């Protein structure tokens, strides 16, 4: 449920 807004924009399943 992680995500960043910052570039790139990765995202865990978390």
């Amino acid at each position: 449920g992680r995500a960043t807004k910052s570039i790139p924009p990765i995202a865990f399943p978390d």
